[PDB]
């Protein structure tokens, strides 16, 4: 359960960062 | 470069959490 | 959409923090 | 106090994000 | 500079977890 | 176990950030 | 101590935002 | 405006944290 929650958190962050990266591309 | 670094780090963390979730199962 | 995703993330975090706070209550 | 502060911080972030999501309509 | 700041945050998190671990010991 | 796992993960993150700080220099 | 740590994080955030704002100026 | 708004919010957060640090002392 803790691992799954961490994964969800990390995926949220990765998606947010990807949006920013695309805006700078 | 900031956004790319965040994205890479976050993806790594997501993969590590996913692997832990699978191992814990 | 970015604000909506942030709201969902923050609610998830709040739910997890509240469960931890209730365990300590 | 740590868990209660975390819960308050997450709730503040959720309220801030919700207000932004409504404004951005 | 970003790596230095990230390192301090991670060290902070490590010490916070250590304090909890010691209380649980 | 939850505190110990968090401590271990944070130390790993700290080491990774340190390595990046050194590499960037 | 937690307030002090939070203050350092907030100051870091402020300076990072200032960096971006100056570049956009 | 986005960077400027983030800078203002972070400064507000830093001031709030500083006040808490001084009060806790
Ligand atoms: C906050 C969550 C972030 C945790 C990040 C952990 C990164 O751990 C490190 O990450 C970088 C990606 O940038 C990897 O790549 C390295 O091989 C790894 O040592
Ligand atoms: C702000 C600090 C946040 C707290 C820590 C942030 C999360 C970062 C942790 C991801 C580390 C990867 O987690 C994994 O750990 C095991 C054992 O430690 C390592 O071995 C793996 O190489 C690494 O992939
Ligand atoms: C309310 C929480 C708000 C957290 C906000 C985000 C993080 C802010 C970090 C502020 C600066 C932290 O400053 C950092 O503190 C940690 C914990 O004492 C110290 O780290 C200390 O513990 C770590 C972990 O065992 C050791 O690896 C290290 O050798 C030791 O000095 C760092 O040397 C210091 O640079
Ligand atoms: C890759 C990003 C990772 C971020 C991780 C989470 C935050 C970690 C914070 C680590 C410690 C930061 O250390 C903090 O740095 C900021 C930015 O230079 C400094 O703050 C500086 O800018 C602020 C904002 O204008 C001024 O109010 C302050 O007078 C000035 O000193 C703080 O005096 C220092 O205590
Ligand atoms: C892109 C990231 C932006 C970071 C913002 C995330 C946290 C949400 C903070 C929103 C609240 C702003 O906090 C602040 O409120 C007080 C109330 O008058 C104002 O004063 C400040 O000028 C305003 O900046």
């Amino acid at each position: 359960a803790x691992a799954e929650a961490a994964e969800k958190a990390a995926k949220y962050a990765a998606e947010a960062a990807e949006k920013a990266a695309k805006a700078x591309a």
